[PDB]
């Protein structure tokens, strides 16, 4: 049914079919450099002890210490830890960070475990990963049902079991403001959205004050990212939607009221002023930037066609297909890959980190030019490989990502050819 490890691995051998990459680091990139799986015992509320299965994959650490988050989900598997370590590698080598592939995960479900326990849970995970994790070796991070208090609980185990010798603060990312927190991290990924949105805006040559985009998905990333093109960019806000429908007005949308009608009457449908459409229908709308933040393969060869947007910002993680890609492609509309579109988070990790290391933490005003730095270089590396390899955007990132990796891994010696 698709393995997630195979699947990333067909995507490497596509990646590695643009570029000149020899077959000894292929194979090296084919297979993660250290995996450990570890039992997590933790004591329950009613006495018991029960042993949970842990993992930290770290695919490459040819950049730099390898960084990736952790899954607290009962369909954990080794296989999709492995998948997203990998995936992670090619994340942080696109937007140009010292980093390495990472990924953690531990078999549960977080759901009916009480704060005691889950706090337990966490501290026997650092308990049994501390040989393989540090600041300097490898950084985990929130990620699907793991949260920033998680973080913090995972940060003072590692400190207590550090015995303070060394940055302890640096060792995990995403730990609240108190504790070696960073700022900018809410909007991180919205952020980048929109810096990358501006940078392709000026490639295409087009201005986008007075221009409508389409939002899909109206949770953290959609809201922000709708409210930050509204403000920075000048974007007029015409549709934007959740799971249960959408909402459109050629006039204009305010992502403020907007978001309060949604936490007032539980969805953003039935809006004051606003029509109602559907997801599919959202897809459909003439606009000049559109931005899919919301579950996965929303663009199919289906629909592909019938898109008239001239910018599709993935924030999401692939919601377009490959078939998608090619036919999307082929109507001469720029596209923006979901690895590059979305890299503000991963971004906003690493100067946490940095932060941390350094021991001086930077404003929300710093915080945000250096993003808008880091993601204008990187849009612009991956669209002048795009242009000079006349290949597809998210083919140029792939190349980009990978030949930053193997070049790392020739300069230390790893591969000879
Ligand atoms: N936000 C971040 O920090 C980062 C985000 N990403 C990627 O970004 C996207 C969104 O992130 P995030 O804000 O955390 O997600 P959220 O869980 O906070 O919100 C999800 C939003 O998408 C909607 N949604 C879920 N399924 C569908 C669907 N089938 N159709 C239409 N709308 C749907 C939800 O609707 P409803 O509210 O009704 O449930 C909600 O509006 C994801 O694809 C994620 O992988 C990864 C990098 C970090
Ligand atoms: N796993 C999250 C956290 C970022 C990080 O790995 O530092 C992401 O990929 O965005
Ligand atoms: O894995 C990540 O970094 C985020 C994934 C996510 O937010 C999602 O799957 O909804």
């Amino acid at each position: 049914e698709i393995d997630p490890f195979e699947m990333a691995v067909k995507q490497l051998e596509r990646a590695a079919q643009y570029m000149d990459i020899s077959e000894e680091a292929l194979e090296w990139l084919k297979k993660p450099m250290r995996i450990v799986e570890v039992s997590v015992p933790i004591e329950m509320d009613d006495g018991s002890v029960k042993v949970f299965t842990g993992f930290r994959v770290q695919h490459n650490w040819a950049r730099g210490p390898t960084k990736g988050g952790i899954r607290w989900h009962p369909a954990e598997t080794l296989s999709t830890v492995k998948a997203l370590a990998t995936w992670m590698t090619w994340k942080v080598a696109v937007v140009d960070l010292p980093y390495g592939g990472g990924k953690g995960g531990i078999i549960v479900n977080p759901k009916e475990l009480s704060e005691r326990e889950q706090e337990r849970l966490a501290r026997a995970y650092i308990r049994a990963v501390y040989d393989v994790i540090g600041p300097w070796t490898d950084i985990p991070a929130p990620d699907v049902y793991t949260n920033p208090k998680i973080m913090g609980w995972m940060m003072d185990e590692y400190e207590t079991i550090m015995r303070r010798k060394g940055p302890a603060f640096g060792v995990i990312t995403g730990k609240p403001l108190s504790i070696g927190g960073s700022l900018g991290r809410g909007t991180a990924t919205a952020q980048g959205a929109i810096f990358t949105i501006r940078e392709a805006a000026k490639a295409l040559g087009i201005d986008l004050k007075g221009k409508k985009i389409a939002v899909q998905g109206y949770g953290n990333a959609g809201y922000y990212t709708a409210k930050l093109a509204k403000e920075q960019l000048g974007m007029t806000v015409v549709a934007v939607s959740d799971s249960r429908g959408g909402i459109y007005n050629p006039d204009g949308l305010d992502p403020d009221e907007v978001l309060k009608w949604k936490r007032e009457h539980g969805s953003v449908k039935d809006f004051p002023g606003a029509t109602n459409i559907t997801n599919e229908e959202l897809l459909e709308l003439e606009v000049d930037v559109l931005a899919p933040a919301a579950i996965e393969e929303v663009i199919t060869e289906k629909n592909a066609d019938n898109i008239k947007a001239k910018i599709v910002a993935e924030v999401a993680n692939g919601p377009v297909t490959p078939e998608a890609d090619d036919i999307l492609r082929e109507k001469g509309i720029l596209q923006i890959p979901d690895f590059l579109c979305n890299a503000g988070g991963v971004t906003v990790s690493y100067f946490e980190w940095v932060q941390n290391i350094n021991g001086y933490y930077w404003t929300e005003e710093e915080v945000r030019e250096k993003l808008d730095k880091k993601m204008t270089k990187a849009f612009w590396e991956v669209y002048n490989t795009h242009k000079d390899k006349n290949i597809h955007m998210r083919d140029a990132a792939y190349v980009v990502a990978v030949s930053r990796v193997y070049q790392a891994m020739k300069d230390r010696g790893w591969v000879k050819k």
